[PDB]
């Protein structure tokens, strides 16, 4: 079996956060009310004269906004699309997914899935109780989620359904958000924000070669019509993560209060690093035979 | 908030099987085959004239189907049952389930439950493959799953069918198995058995002591008609869990070649019921119940 995954599974425990930081709990320790949950720097609109007409406390609304949002739709992607794909898999509906390496990978990733979303609820819960937010609007449906739903919808066979599932699954796990890598990096914000996004960046940096090891081991065990199905299906997954849908942006400017939302909103790197589907793709030999446009690989 | 349910919180890095012994799948390191895989002193048919009269190859390939099958209802029970109910709190369906104290409890509970997965799959995988084993038939469908489909059979609503499930998983959490406490105590055998049984069980007890917390809040919180159904499903989750199958055994003495396996069976490990009982009196259910819970086990 892949030397790629043997690896990955005996590294397991030396690199995964659960294991070497399951008391993220206590890293809210000595808090500081003073230092923002967000950086001004990675906001689109910081320097629109709109939001720099805002007062302070408007403008760190957002902020703290955009960082519970952000947390929001992490959780989501986990439960909604990520893990299905990886449940597919334990549940051997794919051919080759029988494999003790394969199963053991994906386990191990499943165990990761169900860890980041206890780490980012608990950062949700701990940003609302000390920011002192007690109410906040019930958030839209994910793009990516409503894309995949409608793919879904009118499909006749399960086997293509869980084609789709799978291939939505694993773009989401080659295509790490900008906004993980951003926030994982930045010295201005919570310790614990910072800290958090870190340990999920070092797992996600891992799920993303488990994801092109599987899915080859397992397109190369596929019959012509499954294998069919998950070529058609890429360039629609790529599209629907490519996709900016900034109504998150909006429902936050509106929250804090600043005049001019919609016009700060209509008047607009933070694109996803695509690097890993890249690599499936070519690990999947379609380097010519998808509709897609790569975007440049980011700095971060 | 719970002064249980938080204590156990700030504990879980402690206690977790999945922080403690995540490096698992390394303790097959210096393998001695020599080593049982399983207690013959807690096979019910040990000391059966026909089990006795099989050959020395055969009666330790019985043990080692054992052990494999004790993983795969282990696995089962975890899929099908533990987690969904977990899942199902943690989708905040039930009124108070949006509490961060009962999230935080149940979420790591989900990370547990996840791992102990993981290592049972790959004590089976361990175990078949340095055993030599190439083929194992289809295992009969859970008794306590068997069970659920029934009820859900009969209560097929949306609404119904989250209260059966929930009380599904809350009963499995806190029934423990008399296998898991007499394998994880085992000196005899191959000690990743034992220790795999032993991780499994500090969690358990942890997740017992979480589930009849938790219940108590949801239980406040239901309407006439969500605890009319909890109070009515209580017993028939806790005769599944207490009700004896026999189908397995019978398999294994066939996949081992054993002469005689039906009349073996024909002439055939109570779970610890005590969290359970704790969770009837938390809903203040110690007379509304019709269920005879048997004495606690020394163990």
């Amino acid at each position: 079996g892949s030397a790629t995954l043997g690896r990955l599974v005996r590294a397991w425990p030396r690199r995964a956060a659960v294991v070497n930081k399951a008391d993220i709990l206590d890293e809210w320790a000595d808090y500081d009310t003073l230092v923002p949950d967000y950086p001004l720097e990675i906001v689109p609109f910081a320097e629109h004269p709109l939001f720099l007409a805002a007062e302070p406390h408007q403008r760190q609304r957002v902020l703290t906004g955009m960082w519970i949002g952000y947390n929001e739709r992490v959780i989501a992607t986990e439960q909604l699309i990520a893990e299905p794909a990886f449940d597919l898999v334990m549940h051997g509906v794919f051919p080759g997914s029988d494999d003790p390496l394969i199963r053991k990978s994906v386990q191990q990733a499943i165990v990761d899935e169900s860890f980041h979303t206890y780490m980012h609820m608990l950062a949700i819960d701990r940003t609302r109780e000390l920011r002192k937010i007690s109410e906040r609007p019930p958030q839209p449906e994910l793009v990516t989620y409503r894309r995949l739903r409608r793919v879904l919808a009118d499909m006749p066979e399960q086997w293509e359904r869980d084609i789709a599932v799978l291939v939505w699954g694993a773009v989401a796990e080659t295509c790490i958000n900008a906004l993980l890598a951003l926030l994982a990096r930045d010295a201005t914000i919570q310790p614990m924000h910072s800290l958090i996004t870190t340990l999920h960046l070092r797992d996600e940096t891992a799920h993303g070669s488990i994801v092109v090891e599987v899915v080859r081991e397992l397109y190369a065990r596929m019959n012509e019509q499954q294998r069919r199905a998950l070529v058609r299906c890429l360039p629609i997954a790529l599209e629907a993560f490519a996709e900016q849908d900034l109504s998150a942006l909006l429902l936050e400017l509106n929250a804090a209060g600043i005049r001019g939302a919609e016009e700060i909103v209509g008047d607009l790197r933070l694109v996803r690093d695509f690097s890993g589907a890249r690599k499936m793709v070519e690990q999947l030999g379609l380097d010519d035979a998808v509709d897609f446009d790569f975007p440049e690989r980011p700095d971060w």
